[PDB]
């Protein structure tokens, strides 16, 4: 069967702390003797319409912040601003600290993210980076803090730490260096998202999960170029498809007998003629937050 | 936002081992003093076919169970069969033992189910017991152990163990004690899911969750009863809906400002009209793997 997963998040559960300084409390991340947070923590309501974030954080010294790991206080003895997070230098290390990296994802690709509330890991659940640099999550009051996260067996790669939702309803976040993915600033102020395309590399690597599992109706008898499968992109406003995308398509093409070009045919008649009602995996839409490997995983 | 959660699954991966009896090798659930397993570890695939499990278990002893955590090796000093589960016992108790109970889990109701491959865990997902007592799964060869679960705080309520793909590519297992869900048994021949139904009381909740979330287009300026409601269930292979139901579906009733007959009749003429090539919370099709407690938890 196919399904979307989430990486295990047991090594990240022993990472999470509640962070607090005033009445704002959100979520942390506890690697070695460092404690990372959003920024905006140091912010009242007020502060979040125009705040200088350098002069509201001159206010604040470490005994200004509460960091708690279950019901154990950490000492703060050391704080700084990386660009839109905080990093609270701590007495002690994290003896749960796993193998860890931080990298930055690429628009398109897939994490987990461990939804927090007050340092308490409540969810996981698996999305993609949209390529307007938004992400479709679950983010309630408080959890502001929760990290994104991706397991290549034996350390975590941490891409992701939530900062905002905006008045889309959409959700907006930094890399763990503190840099937002896409135009967004950590301020209360009107920020558009920009179109949204479809991850179109994406969506065949669905077809492809599809045609393993036994759901192939959907495959035709015509084929087509990458070009003119562009030309079909753009209107439906799909990325567009690369070499790359159908290198990277290659070990699912290999596995179905399927070549990359005749699944673009495929899809191209779902763009223009719909699905007229039926499903593909239990889907009535075109799903697109399944990168190549996160299919190949699964099959 | 609105996604389809799993628990975190820190307190599961630390129980989770590797079992082998032959060449036949899958996850098994270490807690305290006990490890618990498929029966079938011991058949071959040849066993598989019509297997007497008792006279097969006669020709096993302790030391041929090979039981793994990780890379140590847990010694089998008592071996027994409980229903379609072998419970074996070892020396030494998991240390990382939470606070667990084991429960029958009730069709409609969902838990997390941790995606196991040879004792690793590999990937957790959030799924739901079809009235049919099938699951919809991911699961690949040596899957098989794996188990699903609940967390209330505090404790790991295990109410599933994978034991079976059906030929309808549906899955299908036991609670911990090793009863089925449902008339399956741990044998490979033909054999019936029956009719699966939608979850009703879980398709309202989703409709107040989308309420909640700002997509109220389905909302409609009818009303319904409950029988009349009911007679279009049948129809459309509903489970029929009760006043505990109803009950359910108060505190969401509570917060949205509607009645639940209400919801009811804009449930009838999604079913009557279908969706008009409109998504509810970026579907396409009425979602039913969400209970009212779900939807509670992420409002
Ligand atoms: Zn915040
Ligand atoms: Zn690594
Ligand atoms: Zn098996
Ligand atoms: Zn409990």
């Amino acid at each position: 069967g196919f399904r979307k997963m989430a990486f295990p998040s047991g090594k990240v559960e022993g990472c999470m702390v509640q962070v607090t300084c005033g009445t704002t409390t959100l979520n942390g991340l506890w690697l070695d003797d460092v404690v990372y947070c959003p920024r905006h923590v140091i912010c009242t309501s007020e502060d979040m319409l125009n705040p200088n974030y350098e002069d509201l954080l001159i206010r604040k010294s470490n005994h200004n912040f509460l960091v708690q790991a279950g019901n154990v206080q950490l000492r703060v003895i050391g704080h700084s601003m990386q660009n839109c997070v905080l990093k609270l230098k701590v007495d002690t290390a994290n003896p749960k600290t796993p193998k860890y990296k931080f990298v930055r994802i690429q628009p398109g690709q897939t994490f987990s993210v461990l939804a927090c509330y007050n340092g308490s890991p409540s969810g996981v659940y698996q999305c993609a980076m949209r390529p307007n640099f938004t992400i479709k999550g679950s983010f309630l009051n408080g959890s502001c803090g929760s990290v994104g996260f991706n397991i290549d067996y034996d350390c975590v790669s941490f891409c992701y730490m939530h900062h905002m939702e905006l008045p889309t309803g959409v959700h907006a976040g930094t890399d763990l260096e503190g840099n937002f993915y896409g135009p967004f600033v950590d301020r209360q102020t009107a920020q558009a998202a920009g179109t949204d395309t479809t991850i179109t590399v994406n969506v065949l690597a669905w077809l492809y999960a599809a045609v393993i599992n036994g759901d192939r109706w959907f495959l035709n008898r015509f084929t087509t170029t990458l070009n003119d499968f562009n030309l079909v992109a753009m209107k439906y406003n799909y990325e567009p498809l690369t070499q790359d995308h159908v290198d990277i398509l290659g070990p699912l093409s290999a596995q179905t007998g399927i070549a990359v070009l005749d699944m673009c045919a495929s899809l191209k008649e779902l763009l223009q003629n719909g699905m007229n009602g039926r499903t593909i995996l239990g889907s009535a839409l075109l799903e697109d937050e399944f990168t190549p490997f996160d299919v190949v995983r699964q099959c």
